[PDB]
C-alpha cells in the first residue's frame, strides 16, 4: 500500500479482512484511529479519501 493521507504523523491505512471501514496504524507510538481528528490534515486527505472532487 503506497498512498498519501493527510492523517496526524503516525498515519499507515490498514483495513479489515471482511468488515467494511479502514484503521490507521502509528507505527511510532502503540496506538491507532478510527476516523479523521483533530490533529489530521483534511486538505492533504481532499486529495486522498475522495476520488471524484
Amino acid at each position: 500500500s503506497m498512498v498519501n493521507t493527510g492523517l496526524p504523523a503516525g498515519w499507515e491505512v490498514r483495513h479489515s479482512n471482511s468488515k467494511n471501514l479502514p484503521y490507521y496504524f502509528n507505527p511510532a507510538t502503540r496506538e491507532s484511529r478510527w476516523e479523521p481528528p483533530a490533529d489530521t490534515d483534511m486538505e492533504t486527505l481532499k486529495m486522498y479519501m475522495a476520488t471524484y472532487h
